[PDB]
């Protein structure tokens, strides 16, 4: 394998962490290949659930608990902290909230969150690498509570970063927020990628094509598919009651991705940095409710 930049995996990984059996588990957690039979049963449908009142309450809850766990992780980002140490803290914080860490064993993903540094686009596997001053790191949290999943991410700065890092992270966050600002009933899912790409391209960045936002509720990934690039052909129209994520990955160089031999870590083919933000959104009559927003602070963590 020829690595595309300076990052390398730092092995061995810690043995898989158990979740006590009093915590409710999603279907894939005990499938040997981590397959979700409830998702597979819906693979080839473009149909989108209209959430009931009960479902919306269940989503509001799990998404606020997910935000609290991302905030725990944010508090730990400093030079010399390993991404495994962040994942251990995340795993305990989900269990403290009587939630299961949705990524764990999802298609046999081996950890409880994703930690993506620098050229990693997404799905990085927490490992023994200490964070370095100058890194950008994304921590991606998903919790499962009472049958519902809540999913969010932010990119963070590890100590002092260069100007390129600052601009890429800021632009990525703005891409996400301008797409959220367009969400309301009657808008096509395919429109968000036009917005995101327009703003990324204005800043000299590119938009990853291989990974998309998605419906989420009782299933971790379901309809709609929500691409982040322009002129995509996604199917569907937003209605009050739809819940889904927007999670753009924007890159300093070209958009092309590849995956590491671990079968998870997605990286820029050119080795240049990539940043991402994600929120879980519910469409309301007035636009949308950001289920995974901060309730106690105006800005994302990188802007402190
Ligand atoms: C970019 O990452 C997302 C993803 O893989 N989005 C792809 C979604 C997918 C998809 C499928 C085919 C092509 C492109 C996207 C989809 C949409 C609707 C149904 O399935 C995940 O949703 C991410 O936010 C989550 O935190 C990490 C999850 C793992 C446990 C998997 C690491
Ligand atoms: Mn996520
Ligand atoms: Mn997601
Ligand atoms: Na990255």
């Amino acid at each position: 394998y020829r690595y595309t930049g300076k990052l390398r995996p730092h092995y061995p990984l810690m043995p898989t962490r158990p979740v006590p059996s009093y915590i409710q588990r999603p279907d894939y957690a005990d499938h040997p290949l981590g397959m979700s039979e409830s998702e597979q049963a819906l693979k080839g449908t473009s149909q989108i659930k209209l959430l009931s009142s009960e479902d919306i309450e269940g989503m509001r809850l799990v998404c606020r608990l997910a935000r609290e766990v991302l905030d725990v992780a944010a508090g730990m980002i400093k030079p010399g902290v390993t991404t495994e140490e962040i994942d251990h803290a995340v795993h305990l914080a989900c269990i403290a909230r009587n939630c299961y860490p949705s990524p764990l064993n999802y298609y046999n993903f081996p950890k409880s969150c994703c930690t993506s540094v620098n050229e990693v686009i997404c799905h990085g596997i927490p490992d023994r690498r200490p964070l370095q001053e100058g890194d950008i790191v994304n921590v991606d949290i998903t919790l499962y509570r009472n049958g519902y999943h809540g999913d969010l991410n932010e990119t963070f700065f590890v100590g002092e970063v260069d100007d390129g890092a600052r601009k890429l992270v800021q632009t990525t966050y703005e891409c996400l927020m301008q797409a959220i600002d367009a969400v309301k009933p009657g808008v096509r899912y395919r429109e968000l990628g036009n917005i995101i790409q327009k703003h990324a391209q204005a800043n000299g960045f590119s938009v990853v094509r291989s990974y998309c936002g998605h419906g989420i509720h009782k299933l971790f990934h379901t309809a709609p598919n929500v691409p982040h690039y322009a002129k995509n052909k996604a199917v569907g129209v937003m209605k009050s009651g739809h819940v889904f994520t927007i999670e753009p990955m924007i890159c300093e160089g070209g958009w092309q991705d590849e995956t590491w031999p671990d079968g998870w870590t997605a990286v820029t083919r050119d080795g240049k940095r990539s940043a991402q933000f994600e929120h879980t959104l519910l469409v309301t009559d007035t636009g949308c409710e950001i289920l995974t927003r901060r309730l106690d602070s105006a800005r994302p963590h990188f802007m402190s």
